[PDB]
């Protein structure tokens, strides 16, 4: 697949927003 593929490196950069939440959990989010 290309997208269903490239979507790997997509969501990745997704799963750090999520640990992100974090950092900015104190950022005021």
């Amino acid at each position: 697949s290309w997208l269903s593929k490239t979507a790997k490196k997509l969501e990745n950069s997704a799963k750090k927003r999520i640990s992100e939440g974090i950092a900015i959990a104190i950022q005021g989010g």
